[PDB]
């Protein structure tokens, strides 16, 4: 988000008045000839975002060696020429995002050894080799139909959330701190173990049955995790998000002041009967509501530690601090 | 906006035209606030390129740093309204592009002071006024996608597309250049204002409410080549008079017609006849060779009139089918048919 006043435009206009920073955004370009940028060797950041481009032609980068930063989103790309990023090995961010974009072919960032970030997000990628490319930092590759996520050595923030992904696959990664997998096809989590560095993981709407603590038993700086609308049964365990709502939880348990540091709680839409919560000054938020509850250890719960609320209590369950619950 | 190639041709005058800054790009910037300030130093532009971009609001005097601009295109930002005086020292502006904002009104008086703004478009806002009749440069306009539920058609337009409104009126004075009007999508019940516009060559009229088509509504018409009218709600049509010798295309798909009455040579210069999806049980056309497609499916036919039809047209002009047939209703040449 950039401000436009005198000091940013003047900044702009340099940039555009010694062809270092080339801006063909949004004008409608659907045909790029071969030898387009053929005297373009000043280009360091070009922009041809919002256009109908349909194909890159052989060459089309040949003469551009000091491409640091291309942006290419929001066009008709359906695939990409032999070696096109051959002679632009100084690229160190690339986007194709909002593309028809299919495969990513090994060889195509074999030369580009600076890339490191990479924006592919909603084109139809049905393969992508992203841990061959070691020196990737950001990525994102959502909202493609990826069932393998090969996650490169020292990536730090990967968004693969929207894609039909089973396999997670690649070298112990130290560096992974925000992982974004949600709505995906997701039935194990041993994975997770490579990846001692994370902070914030999103594995919500994938098809989660169970969840083994000793997965996380290799985690640092783990602060929150979402693990929302799986199919999860029963757990029994510095976190300060934990979502477990939309599950099919009949107990939680944790043993147990490993939920002192939470802020943030989630058990609402489950099948949860009872649930302990220390005197943890403080916890900002819990959801409670569509579950099961005993009314003994909901109010005992009341005592200890609410942003929602039941409409409807089913017989037997009458409301108690606007929650449903059934006496003993 | 028409698409480019990039060529070295292309290219070079691109690049001649920013070195001069007489046109600026900055489409695509992720531009969200805008100084009024921002072109104090730019009083050169005649081109200004703000689309996709993520602008909120225009400061009221933005453009008086820029009085010569000639172009300007905002589209695909996040603009709800226009300031007081946005565009009153723009005198020069023939061409303002601002689709796809969250446009609610345009004040009667944003257009006083550019009055040679001849290309104006305003397509995918929320529109529920805009008054285009006071702005009679305008020669190509297009305001579909809106919510607009009276249109005023400015004295001189030659290209009008209003489709996808809520339009039930239209007024404004005669127009002897309006060619191209594309109402398609829109709430109309009548037709009697087709008489002030007797230039008129393409005409879309369907998906609107018309149960009704009064033939002497067209009485002016010296040109009309292409009446588009499917998928309204016409149940019976009587057209008497003159034939309007340069009609080719007459589209009446997709109503409940029982009848399409006419003298006997009304459609003899049709080259285009689309009758498909009605209730029409007899019709009839003399044998001119000019008709090159002519649909008739789904319809009542019967056999007699089906099958004098097909002795008047030529074999190849019916380009459709039935592909089964009610009770009582057999194929013929394709068509369902029931004999008497
Ligand atoms: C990865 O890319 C996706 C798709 O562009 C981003 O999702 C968009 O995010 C913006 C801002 O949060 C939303 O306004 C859009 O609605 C989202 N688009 C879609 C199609 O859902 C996502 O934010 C990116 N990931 C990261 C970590 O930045
Ligand atoms: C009026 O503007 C609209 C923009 O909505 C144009 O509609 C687009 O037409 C193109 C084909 O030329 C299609 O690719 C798009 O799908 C249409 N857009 C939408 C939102 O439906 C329309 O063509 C313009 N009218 C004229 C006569 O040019
Ligand atoms: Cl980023
Ligand atoms: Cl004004
Ligand atoms: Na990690």
């Amino acid at each position: 988000s950039m401000h436009l006043t005198p000091f940013t435009l003047s900044a702009l206009l340099a940039s555009f008045h010694k062809v270092e920073v080339l801006n063909l955004n949004g004008l409608q370009i659907e045909e790029i000839d071969t030898n387009a940028f053929a005297y373009a060797h000043t280009i360091q950041k070009l922009y041809m975002r919002f256009n109908v481009i349909r194909y890159l032609p052989p060459h089309v980068f040949q003469n551009v060696p000091l491409l640091t930063v291309l942006m290419l989103d929001r066009n008709d790309l359906s695939s990409l020429p032999p070696g096109i990023f051959h002679n632009t090995p100084k690229l160190t961010m690339m986007s194709m995002s909002n593309n028809n974009l299919e495969r990513i072919e090994d060889d195509t960032f074999q030369a580009t050894t600076a890339l490191q970030n990479l924006q592919l997000s909603s084109n139809r990628l049905t393969h992508v080799d992203l841990a061959l490319i070691p020196s990737l930092f950001h990525v994102n590759v959502s909202y493609n139909l990826l069932s393998t996520l090969a996650i490169p050595i020292a990536v730090e923030e990967l968004d693969a959330s929207h894609n039909t992904i089973n396999v997670v696959r690649g070298p112990v990664n130290v560096e992974l701190t925000i992982l974004k997998l949600q709505h995906n096809n997701l039935t194990d989590t041993a994975w997770l173990l490579n990846y001692p560095g994370l902070v914030d993981v999103d594995l919500s709407y994938n098809q989660l049955e169970k969840i083994t603590y000793q997965h996380f038993v290799k985690m640092q700086r783990l602060e929150r995790l979402y693990v929302s609308n799986n199919r999860l049964v029963a757990l029994d365990f510095t976190l300060k998000v934990l979502d477990l709502s939309h599950n099919h939880l009949m107990w939680v348990e944790h043993n147990q002041a490993q939920f002192d540091k939470l802020q943030y709680l989630y058990l609402d839409h489950n099948s949860i009967v009872t649930f302990k919560l220390s005197t943890s000054h403080t916890l900002k938020n819990l959801t409670l509501s569509h579950n099961d509850w005993d009314c003994n250890s909901l109010r005992a719960l009341f005592r200890n530690v609410v942003h929602d609320a039941d409409q409807h209590c089913k017989i037997d369950y009458h409301l108690e601090h606007g929650l449903c619950c059934k006496e003993s």
